[PDB]
């Protein structure tokens, strides 16, 4: 069975443009190191992701141009992992609050998460391009179905990873929000410092309040280190097309 015209149609179909990924760069929600690294981690992950998708397109162009062969006759590497200090660094109260309160507080991450999620949803419905044939059979035809089907699966993995990377982002965004809610404010630290600095006989009982302020802080910083240490997003290579 040879439908000549069906080959040509499906070639054009397979190498027509797909969705452009987002070009938004994430920015640290604040000045704590853990936050900064998390944002670094995500620039690598996303850069690598965008590269692998450009390679995919190149490989879909080869598959297409190879289908037209048939009709007629009838560098990439892993994502780097960013280092993460094993010990927090329990800096003095006032500075922890200063660092935590300075930055966009997650707006970039949220916008980043947003755009990668939309990519995942829009990409996972452009797969009709990789379906089987109707009027083309035998070794030649069936082999090409395997090659289309391969990249169909790759696409769905890449779409899953987009969604995974976007989850990391908004997870840190809300992790930060937790941290602000839980950490003593600059204002209140200064305020408590002032209450000490003016009620001199009371200072004996002001002490264990200030102690619990430090404990509260350590607890936050510890949990920020750990939970903000993201995994790299390591896309698998686009599979070879066909000749």
């Amino acid at each position: 069975t040879v439908d000549q015209q069906e080959i040509l149609n499906r070639a054009n179909e397979v190498e027509a443009p797909m969705a452009d990924p987002p070009t938004d760069v994430p920015i640290t929600p604040c000045e704590l190191t853990a936050a900064k690294n998390a944002a670094q981690q995500l620039v690598l992950s996303a850069d690598n992701m965008r590269e692998y998708l450009a390679a995919g397109a190149k490989e879909r162009q080869r598959l297409a141009t190879s289908l037209r062969n048939a009709a007629k006759a009838y560098e990439l590497t892993d994502t780097p992992r960013v280092a993460t200090a094993g010990e927090p660094n329990f800096m003095d109260l006032k500075e922890a609050a200063r660092k935590l309160e300075t930055g966009d507080q997650g707006a970039s991450l949220a916008h980043f998460a947003d755009g990668w999620n939309t990519f995942n949803l829009t990409l996972q419905g452009d797969v009709k391009r990789f379906r089987g044939f109707d009027n083309w059979e035998g070794d030649a035809a069936t082999a090409c179905e395997a090659s289309l089907d391969q990249q169909r699966q790759w696409i769905l993995h890449m779409a899953k990873l987009s969604a995974a990377m976007a989850k990391q982002a908004q997870y840190v965004a809300q992790l930060h929000v937790w941290a602000r809610r839980e950490h003593p404010t600059y204002e209140d630290i200064v305020g408590l410092e002032r209450l000490y600095a003016e009620n001199p006989s009371a200072r004996d009982q002001i002490l264990p309040v200030y102690a619990e302020y430090q404990q509260r802080s350590e607890k936050v910083l510890t949990e920020y280190n750990n939970k903000a240490a993201l995994e790299p997003v390591n896309p698998p290579k686009p599979p070879p097309a066909i000749k």
